[PDB]
DNA sequence: GGGGGAAGGATTCC
DNA sequence: ATGGAATCCTTCCCCC
């Protein structure tokens, strides 16, 4: 088996540049504002110009500005970035029929019955970096190896505009010498847990009793890491299917006033129901971010589908269970439809 | 002893 | 300090 993984370089910022080529060479930060105060909000992504000074995804806009006051701060235009991605995904389906669109800027190609050896692989890699650069004027990074995970690690190593092949013998030196926090699925919480278990490199999972491992990181992560380390991971490329839609908005100010919140809550629903297309969810969740950035949500499943009018009614109820049950002020409120028929 | 769901929270990734 | 979505984990639930 051979996986070719494609990762679109500094994606949103790169789109804003493509759409205004004057931006190239300049620090570019794609911002998501919140309209509480003037520069309230957070950073979505930024180019490598900006990123080289610590301006990354997730920091507040405010921080970013202290660091690079004269950078180009642009507001997020997701609709736009979505149409552009789509076109590249269509283009991608013209190389393998076996394709997993994993995110707005990521995809996996199964190219086993379409190439022999990593030399051919590598070449088809170049054909795609190219075709995209020509068609949609976008740089990407490509990773090639035997499974999705090592395909994706390969890409992570070559970013940006890179390409990298991990062969089977290097996969082995990796398992020995790769930091576990660098494995996909291992956020900061899981990395630290493993540290305490004295698990630093992929190989360390073999030296520990499965039950203790399972006890610390759950059964799924457990078997995931273990199979990865045994050179036995081989999960299949398949058409991902969208299982929930939803909106979340930030309120001008934190509050516990039902009548103050509702106008944000219904706007979330309006946007949500627009985003639904013609899909009918059986389920609805009302999602609150309390003042301390904790998250809490009540939901409900129907035996039928949920009309806009009905969803209004239930969301108001579910909002109340929150305010009743939880005792915090609420900073953000949104909705999420799922269980579509 | 176990299969489903369903709900609430956890964690991750882009 | 945003906003979107997936996955997995525990408990609870009903019932066989
Ligand atoms: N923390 C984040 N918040 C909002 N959007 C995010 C995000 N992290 C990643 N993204 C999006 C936008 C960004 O361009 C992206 C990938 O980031 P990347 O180009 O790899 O740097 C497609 C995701
Ligand atoms: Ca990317
Ligand atoms: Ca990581
Ligand atoms: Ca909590
Ligand atoms: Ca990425």
């Amino acid at each position: 088996m051979i996986v070719l993984f494609v990762d679109f370089d500094y994606f949103y910022a790169q789109v804003e540049e493509v759409l205004n080529p004057s931006l190239k060479g300049k620090p570019v930060v794609v911002c998501v504002f919140s309209g509480r105060f003037e520069d309230s909000g957070a950073v979505a992504t930024a180019n490598y110009e900006a990123r080289k000074f610590g301006v990354k995804a997730g920091i507040p806009i405010v921080e970013a500005k202290k660091i690079l006051p004269n950078a180009v701060y642009l507001p997020m235009r997701k609709e736009v970035y979505q149409q552009v991605s789509s076109r590249i995904m269509n283009l991608l389906r013209e190389y393998s029929e076996k394709i997993e669109i994993a995110s707005i800027d990521e995809a996996y190609l199964d190219i086993s019955d379409k190439v022999r050896d990593y030399r051919e692989a590598y070449n088809l890699g170049l054909e795609i970096k190219n075709k995209i650069l020509e068609k949609e004027k976008i740089t990407v990074t490509v990773g090639i190896s035997k499974n999705k995970v090592f395909a994706k690690i390969a890409a992570d190593m070559a970013k940006p505009n890179g390409i990298k092949v991990i062969d089977d013998e290097e996969v082995k030196r990796l398992i020995r010498e790769l930091d576990i926090a660098d494995v996909p699925g291992i956020g900061n919480i899981t990395a630290e847990k493993l540290k305490k278990l004295g698990i630093n490199k992929l190989v360390d999972t073999l030296s520990i009793e499965f039950d203790k491992l399972k006890g610390m990181i759950g059964e799924a992560k457990a078997k995931y890491l273990i199979s990865l380390a045994r050179d036995e991971y081989n999960e299949p490329i398949r058409t991902r299917v969208r299982k929930s839609i939803g909106r979340i908005v930030t309120m001008k100010r934190n509050s516990r006033n039902l009548e103050e919140i509702k106008p944000y809550l219904f706007r979330a629903i309006e946007e949500s129901y627009y985003k639904l297309d013609k899909r009918i969810p059986k389920a609805i969740h009302v999602v609150a971010v309390t003042e301390d950035l904790d998250i809490v949500s009540r939901g409900r499943t129907f035996p039928h589908g949920i009309s806009k009018e009905t969803a209004y009614s239930e969301s108001v109820k579910l909002l109340q269970k929150i305010l009743e049950e939880d005792e915090r002020k609420i900073r953000r409120i949104g909705v999420r439809f799922s269980k579509f028929i």
